[PDB]
């Protein structure tokens, strides 16, 4: 995949998957206020299907899981960078899908950030930073 | 390569590149205030050179071209998308190479957009839209 970003803060841990995700098959957003914690579960470089383990973020918010397969993936997500607290952290994500739904997680504003991915390319996973809150994220996209 | 984008107002004409790029070879910034036009030369899907035709964009500004290869490459893009007149455009461009060499066009300001692409990935050209200034930047990628 393109690996590209993240948007977002400098603060809470650093977060990845291993081996890198070739395609997307659920992804959870934990989510209030503000987002929460990112989990997901992908194909693997390795040919395998994989967790990206343990979510990304804190305990609170609600979880919501949108499962993807060949004709149903992630075409843009966008959102906002702004504070929660003292820090900067994903304060909105909305998600689009091919078959052209859009959800929407947190409530919050700041600077906005859009990814739309054209001609049939499709986000295959993410990175960024977590503590208590989801401080940064990116994406591996295929083409 | 991956398609993503663009950034930018919904003015001028939409610009594009036929066949799509898998390598840049050069880039060339007309640009003063703002961002006037940009063109590039590439290799194709085709496995042949092209360039992208006749600069996207206006006659205003100054010319600047980036010479590309194997170990200089263009490894981020930023700007931002904000007023020159009464139209919404790119205001601004900064671009980074994989040998640490930052070139920024234009002085305006607006909402930012940035795309840092990470392991070795590049920018392989470029599509949006463009009247008498570029009024909006997308991106092709590759791993
Ligand atoms: C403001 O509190 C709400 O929002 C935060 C941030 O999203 C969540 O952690 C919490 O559980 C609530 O839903
Ligand atoms: C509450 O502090 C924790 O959470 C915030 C938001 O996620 C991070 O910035 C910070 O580094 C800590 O990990
Ligand atoms: C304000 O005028 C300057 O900036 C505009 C926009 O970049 C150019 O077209 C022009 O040639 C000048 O350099
Ligand atoms: C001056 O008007 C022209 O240039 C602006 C800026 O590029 C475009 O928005 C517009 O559609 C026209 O093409």
């Amino acid at each position: 995949p393109v690996k590209i970003g993240p948007w977002g803060g400098n603060g809470g841990s650093e977060r990845d998957v291993q081996p890198k995700p070739i395609r997307m098959v659920s992804m959870t957003v934990s989510s209030g206020a503000i987002v929460d914690a990112i989990a997901f579960t992908y194909v693997g470089t390795d040919n395998v299907q994989h967790s990206s383990g343990i979510k990304w973020g804190g305990t609170g918010g609600t979880e919501d899981t949108i499962n993807l397969d060949a004709t149903n993936y992630v075409t843009e997500i966008s959102g906002t960078v702004g504070k929660f607290g003292t820090d900067d952290i994903v304060t909105s994500l909305k998600i689009i899908t091919s078959k052209g739904v859009t959800r929407t997680y947190g409530s919050g504003t700041g600077i906005p950030f859009r990814v739309p991915v054209l001609d049939g390319g499709k986000i295959a996973g993410f990175f960024g930073r977590a503590g208590a809150f989801l401080d940064a994220i990116g994406f591996y996209i295929t083409p």
